[PDB]
């Protein structure tokens, strides 16, 4: 009953071929069915089309807008903060209310290095731990996001899963399964003092929405502690859509370097890395570790950030957000439980995914295993029914404070109604 | 006169050494004398500090600012597309008309990808360099900056300049001096078919401002054609700024891959990629050399980027900018012509810088010969003349629209004055 991309989208989809690779700027924004759908704006919930339809986001640009699109709140913060000027060359006030509020939050005590995306945080996250301890290698997991960089696009034989990507540099990074403590101790025992740095996602959120094993999470800081080699934990989702205190505050654990993005820019362009004053003392210009950025601490992006958090605080956002999660986890369980149809859905807090064809998901292998070719059509006939959920099954759902009265209750009935559909394809 | 960094700056300046390394968030920014002054807000030619002192900005944050702080046109552009959200996670029509717009300027035909910074962008371009050629190999200049990213975190013996870098990285990485010839057709002779990118700015702007030899110019279009290298024109600063169709339409030469960032993000965190189809069709979703970003194409950043090339097209920017650069000069030189003194000023367009103690300066190994003391103190005086120039000699002086009419008058005005002063030291 909806149709996303219209003619309006058409024309806009037939022209950007010629003037974009793959025709966007960004792969997942590609896989949309039957075909890209081009938005004129957004308000709260919804993302509404060149043509006119409107469409509940479930993909919230994949983290970042926890409150919701132009959240009242944000906006005015921004519109203040932009009659001020956008850009300075020199410091701003806002990014030091940020700095103070963030650092409150994940690494009192501590120093903070704002960036402009979570590549750029993670890339200069580890070029901090390999100055720090004056190693080379850093470990990743399979299935584990951390932006576009030569470093961290490599897979286990460390081989280079994208071209353009240096054997050489390929090499210098390791890869075992996510969640897997009998891999994480022998990678260590093969490597030991080697490893400059090891990082991961607290929970898994680019190969479908995985949690951790407590054992994993144990394992991961003792090691780390007991190599000399930081433990970086990627927080640029699960910082501040996991509580205020991110990751750390929610699973109980300490990392030496925590990178953070999305929810802490508002909306807007960011990247950050925390760490205690002996760690983050090195990077320039205070030490040898090299990191600048003409964009650094943009203005608008602090302003937005400092009122996003600003809402985390006083707004319910967590509660709201949690339980619009678990009633589309609820309503997606009623429709497959009267079925046959092995399945299993994986949620913490805001953040969720379906897998069809496997009962249970505890790492990328296993969330590779999942029915693609369901989740393609689930997707499909959700935008049909005015809904947006990620094209991809490796990709997350999230939820955020507007998915609530009328938007939830679209979206709800949109999941259950095209999992019948797809049931009976 | 003017007093930059009053007791509010102090404060914060004391405050801020706790929260960044360095206490800033960028290496550059630290440098201020006598210690970094805050900025309330900015409009027009000015900045304004936290303590009140307005200051003539003749930094424009080191090259995006060509049409001023807050500019009228591109504000409203910015208020308008922020009422329809900032954010989406899928395409919108912003970027559509910013892309075709860029493209006319810069390659025809050819396309482009947005990111969110120029060391995104130049890293990107290498990355696509290397992918496309299947070779190695990246030679830079001396003096040359393309952002915070490894593979040009490097210097001639490859050696990594930053902690954090592994040697084998550094090791790919091929440096030789800015506008030497010789050097250049040495280098190739030494490593030929085994470099897969030459990048390099078209103006220095990293070293202090220095043009290019013609014969250097030729070379570089000549030896990466005959040796199937691709040639990457670092635009960043360039772009936009030597007119419409920036170096390649200001030296009449062609690169393969035009790297490009700051003005045409209109102050918003910015950075892009263009290059002929062949070899763009390369990145991801339509090839294997991946780049991927959550704020790729950022909509804001996108309706600045827009109305500021609007405002480029239908504005006397480039006019009005020169000869704001042009009277610089010709106040310093009237001043430095009554002296004995040894100097030079290079100046393009609108970027130029003054070096003391040397006649010319062709190369980086040059400009690092001119004496850094009378320019720091330059920099002081003319802060406390109420304007502000880059706070290092190996920086630029950048001019844009609002340097005109009482702006102006005071720049002039305090460069001579800063001068004297200086010279009576
Ligand atoms: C030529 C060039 N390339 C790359 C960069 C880095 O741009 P960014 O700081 O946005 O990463 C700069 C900024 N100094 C530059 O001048
Ligand atoms: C954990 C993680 N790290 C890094 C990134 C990349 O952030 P950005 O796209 O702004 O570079 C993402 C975004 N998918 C992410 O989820
Ligand atoms: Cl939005
Ligand atoms: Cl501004």
């Amino acid at each position: 009953d909806v149709l996303a991309s219209g003619e309006k989208s058409r024309m806009l989809f037939e022209r950007t071929k010629e003037l974009f690779p793959g025709g966007v700027n960004s792969p997942v924004r590609a896989a949309v069915k039957p075909y890209p759908f081009y938005v004129k704006r957004g308000e709260g919930a919804y993302l509404y089309t060149v043509d006119g339809a409107r469409i509940v986001d479930l993909v919230l640009a994949y983290g970042p807008l926890i409150l919701g699109h132009k959240h009242p709140r944000v906006l005015e913060a921004v519109e203040e903060a932009l009659a001020r000027g956008w850009l300075y060359g020199a410091p701003g006030e806002a990014e030091v209310l940020l700095a103070e509020k963030i650092l409150g939050y994940v690494k009192r005590g501590g120093m903070i290095r704002f960036v402009n995306s979570g590549t750029e945080a993670t890339m200069t996250a580890i070029r901090l731990a390999r100055g720090y301890t004056g190693r080379d290698l850093i470990l990743k997991f399979d299935g584990c996001y951390h932006g576009s960089h030569d470093a961290v696009l490599v897979a286990a034989g460390g081989v280079p899963t994208s071209a353009g990507v240096p054997e050489a540099v390929a090499r210098l990074t390791l890869v075992t399964p996510y969640n897997d403590v009998e891999a994480l101790e022998r990678v260590f025992a093969e490597y030991g003092d080697r490893i400059a740095g090891v990082i991961v996602e607290p929970v898994i959120a680019n190969a479908g929405v995985i949690p951790p094993r407590r054992e994993f999470l144990a394992a991961l800081q003792r090691l780390s502690r007991e190599s000399g080699a930081l433990l970086i934990l990627d927080e640029v989702v699960t910082g501040f859509r996991l509580g205020l205190e991110g990751a750390q505050g929610y699973f109980n654990i300490e990392g030496d370097i925590i990178v953070l993005g999305k929810i802490i820019g508002g909306g807007f362009p960011v990247g950050a890395v925390a760490g205690s004053r002996e760690v983050m003392s090195l990077l320039t210009p205070q030490g040898k570790v090299f990191n600048a950025g003409t964009f650094n601490a943009h203005p608008i992006t602090m302003a937005a950030g400092l009122a996003t958090l600003k809402a985390l605080e006083e707004e319910p956002v967590y509660s709201v957000s949690r339980e619009a999660a678990k009633a589309l986890e609820e309503a997606a369980s009623e429709v497959l439980d009267r079925t046959g149809l092995p399945y299993t859905i994986n949620r913490v807090e805001s953040m969720m995914q379906l897998f069809i064809g496997v009962e249970e998901v505890s790492n990328a292998a296993q969330a590779r295993k999942a029915d693609k070719k369901f989740y393609v059509k689930l997707h499909e006939e959700m935008l049909r029914r005015g809904v947006f959920i990620a094209p991809s099954n490796l990709e997350a759902v999230f939820t955020g404070l507007p998915h609530q009265g009328e938007a939830l209750e679209i979206a709800v009935e949109g999941l259950r109604s095209s999992l019948k559909t797809v049931l009976g394809s």
